[PDB]
């Protein structure tokens, strides 16, 4: 069994602005809604926030040279909306752009291919008082965002995300309110995910105009298998499936908003004017996966609003954020997203991994994370089986490069395959980092 | 408005051999001070610290001073060798008995007691040791601290360990124009780093018997662009990291510059992994010493940062040559704010400026119109940058009396109050008679 | 009639190193086979060497703010290869390359496309006495240099060529001796000629191994009209059209050397390896074109090697230089290049213009060159007749935008679009240079 990848097959780790800069208001940065929510108390594990981090915007150096270690081909992260355009509108801070002019010229002279991502879930406070994705003329501004960038980094960044997870964007943000900006409305919630899909196409649309190179969205997909022979259960995961997995794709494919929204969202669900799924549908050119588990949904007459709840699947074993370890699901799921996307849409993981326990420091200058180097070798194997099937799949990024916040549930779920000590800032490579230093460098070979 | 937050402490600062005088008397020491002031061509006049403002003999009428300023703090350093003659072993009573009076008679007064370590007058004995080039200094202080902490233990809660380290390295043994008197980049590089490690067993030594808050005092002069020519910001670069970046890095953990390397060359030095353990220990207040801005450009021979400040003649420039410029004390406040993350509480340990006052006063008057002028526009620039979420506690003004500028001698006025160095008859000045309107009004009269 | 141009056509003006730089042999520079042939008594025009010529590499600054007032979009220049090499292999002269990283980010600043060429005829003089383009080690020692060249500008040169004019560095340098290195030998003017075809060959592989962007050759060619109806004539034009247009074409094509060729060089013709054809035509991103007459050539048996000499044409003006203008044969040029490319090989032209006299001295800030200005504005009408024919064309660099040093004719004749006062150095845009920057602003509208 040989487990070689295609010619240009690109290998890579990934990250978030706000999950490992820190300097969040520093020199001239705006404030985003992720500095207001993580300084609320009761948001946070631990009160813990993104002050610091992983002090990347210091240490950004010591970071590249790290991504050099490990082989690193390419490097996906994203720009901090507010470090750049403070109030989210109007004038420019220089020096948070400069940062991220360092960062991709010191990328490039590594040698290392820049994945940038537009919006990775920090909007500028100054945005949000203007109702934030609930308002439409976001879609305007995001666009505006975006063209900064585009002739910016024209040349230099040739791989462009727009949004990275709708759904846990407005799922969380504004459905549930366990994300910032913290809003609990189905209301909301639709309006939200409509607006983030029009902010896309509006942000496909300027590049069309201004810029070069290649641009897409990036979704998170979480597959819903069967609990049982039961109808109920089997309508259950189909709202489960419709709300989580369809609800953005299906528009991006011209296929309109699931039917089952309609019996999701209730008085909530609302009609769009027509040319809104035009510009929603805006052709890319790629679609990037985030992908890390399955579900298995039961139904939950009194679980808000999907009636629909996950069935613990003990025979596996399961992450520290308790997402069940199951490989195949990774395969199946590039399968359909080839099918849903006609096999005309190159597809790449933009994000894959998971987080067990770690010490808070290196033991003699080693961190030993077993569990984390068999997710990544199964799951490894199971991007090769979706290709062996024909899918069109161009790369894989491993979240992440470093231990960072894990958002609401902060620094204690690690995802990294190069530890951080946060009391110190030291980065170790992790046993898992060594192992895809390995991959990297056999081009898969080393799995045989 | 410029009303300043509740609780924010307004004060002035002083230094031993600057004011004390008396530098042999009662047991004391001889320092590195001592030797260097009595040797011809170091000082400007051949001034000397042997009288200054005689405050040994003069702390009394000087505190009745600080009462008619209403002041609410008074910073002030300990002579390491009026404590401890040697450095190390006896101490000398009657020495530490003038601070144990001092300090009784600040609190009597209600004035908050600011102790700092160490202000350049390092102890003979220990320099004829090697001084900061002596690693075994780190453990000297830290004895020499433990002196002061458990003496004034609950009298004097927050406490300085080193002034300004830039000062004392690149003025002492990078280029000679402060004692001891080395010129070195090589001395210049270890002694910058015995300075730090010292700081941190300071610390160490205050956590295990010490109470109350520590930390360091680091003077910044913010390097703003020359033109957009790139040698010019590289220039910059040199100089902010030997100046601004060289001791407050590695304070936050971050390590030494790497411009450093280009700027010693072959005297930079690799230093082991636990010296940044022990400089890096977690204090609990932050002082600046603040008084202007630089603009460099590129000076190939320049030594060592090859760069030297462009002369910024569109604004007024102090006696000792400083422009004057006070929104670079608001940026640099929020920059300093952002490199130690806003989780530290900063304090202005010194600001102020020298012009020329008469040797005497006029009619029981010192008319200083310009100094005046420079702290109002400057604690209005402090207002400015708490605005802009400084954590900011305090300000010292320096200084509190004319005194001996080091190296530049009594030619140098930097008091809010007027020394007659012939009488030592002191007359406030009417930036004495202002500063103790903006302390009263907490700020208001800036309105 | 419209002449606006195609979307992203860009517009330019170029130089060459020799000829505009001066400081030939300055901060560690080599001597090349220009210093020893421009400082050879009969060699040059009144004696004139390269010197001092615009004084370029001191004053590129100023030439910077130039090209901007002119509005020009790109800059084509060439690389000293004794400048950055000096003995042609081994050590790297660091000034000497940093001059041209300077210049490279000057431009760039600028918003200038800096378009790099390899080699423009200045070979290092320590190479010449390894046998110059006579050594076939040569295909190996030009690619190591194009190396050097392509790391320390990737990602800021974009566009490359490799040689500049094969058949004058060849038929000027070997057969005839009109220039340096100054042979003159049919036995060595074929075998520099397949030299020059493989060092094309072997920079272009090395770019696909080292480098980023597009690469390609710059080929001048003179269109052969016909005389007469004599037979003896029309063997004449396509003896000519094989020695000097198809020569190098033809086997960049892949249909190996002209059959015309064995008749023109006789004994001294010879026959190569197949694998070098295989080297020769390394697959192009895109090609130049140097253009600016046509021949009208008829039989001369007396005439060495090709027996043929042009005929005069009386009927339209002739440059200084004694070309006739004839815009239409642009045009024609273009076409036959698109049919001999397939059409499928995009195409530059990367000289065009013309000599007139000019007073050594500016008329009250001015230069008045009427004629220049209608070579400009008829040929470059002539382009868009290209483009509406079906050439791929995709941009337009002007010759040139500095009088200079044109080789061994000396200052006598200038190409400037920009009066260059050489007893001063001034610089005073002449009259075709502000019509040009007109053409530029309006993107052809000017024209109407
Ligand atoms: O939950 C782990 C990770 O999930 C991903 O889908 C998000 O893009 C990351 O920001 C997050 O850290
Ligand atoms: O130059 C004026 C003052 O600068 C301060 O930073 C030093 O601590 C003083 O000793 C000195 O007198
Ligand atoms: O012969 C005139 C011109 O011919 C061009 O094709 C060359 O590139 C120039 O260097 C030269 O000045």
């Amino acid at each position: 069994r040989s487990y070689r990848f295609p010619e240009g097959f690109l290998w890579g780790a990934a990250t978030a602005a706000y999950q490992i800069e820190g300097s969040s208001m520093a020199d001239g940065a705006g404030e985003s809604i992720w500095d207001r929510f993580s300084h609320t108390p009761g948001n946070m594990k631990d009160g813990d926030t993104g002050d610091v981090a992983c002090d990347h915007y210091n240490r950004w150096r010591e970071d590249i040279e790290l991504m050099k270690r490990l082989n690193l081909q390419a490097y996906r992260f994203s720009v901090s909306w507010s470090r750049v355009i403070p109030q989210g509108r109007g004038a420019i801070n220089p020096k948070g752009l400069a940062f991220y002019d360092r960062l991709v010229d010191g990328l490039l002279e590594a040698g290392i291919e820049p994945l940038a991502t537009l919006y990775h879930w920090d909007l500028p406070a100054a945005l949000d008082d203007r109702g934030g994705w609930l308002n439409p003329d976001i879609a305007d501004w995001f666009a505006d965002y975006g063209q900064v960038l585009f002739e910016k980094f024209k040349g230099r960044v040739k791989t462009w995300g727009t949004i990275n997870e709708p759904w846990c964007i407005v799922d969380g943000g504004y459905l549930h309110g366990a994300l910032a900006p913290g809003h609990r409305s189905a209301y909301e919630a639709v309006i939200a995910g409509h607006n983030v899909l029009r902010a896309h196409g509006a942000a496909v649309r300027r590049f069309r105009e201004v810029g070069e190179g290649q641009i897409g969205i990036v979704l998170n997909i979480e597959p819903k298998y069967p609990a049982s022979d039961k109808p109920e259960d089997e309508a259950a995961r189909r709202r489960a499936e419709a709300q989580m997995n369809r609800w953005f794709l299906d528009p991006l494919m011209g296929r309109g908003y699931p039917e089952e929204l309609t019996d999701v969202y209730g008085a909530a669900w609302r009609e769009f004017p027509k040319e809104d799924f035009e510009l929603i549908a805006e052709p890319t050119d790629w679609m990037g996966l985030n992908w890390y588990t399955r579900a298995v949904p039961e139904n939950a007459p009194d679980a808000w609003p999907t009636r629909s709840r996950p069935v613990r699947q003990t025979q596996h074993a399961h992450t520290e954020t308790g997402w069940e370890v199951y490989p195949p699901a990774l395969t199946d799921t590039l399968v359909w997203l080839s099918e849903q996307t006609g096999g005309k849409l190159p597809l790449m993981v933009t994000e894959n991994g998971s987080a067990w326990y770690d010490p808070p420091h290196a033991i003699d200058g080693r961190i030993h994370d077993p569990m984390r180097v068999h997710y990544l070798q199964t799951h490894i194997k199971a991007l090769h089986d979706a290709i062996g099937k024909g899918v069109d799949l161009r790369g894989y990024m491993v979240w992440s490069l470093l231990d960072n916040l894990e958002w609401s549930l902060g620094y204690s779920k690690r995802f990294g395959i190069v530890h951080v000590n946060f009391a110190t800032q030291e980065r170790t490579i992790k046993d898992s980092g060594l192992f895809y230093a390995e991959v990297i460098k056999t081009h898969g070979d080393v799995l045989n």
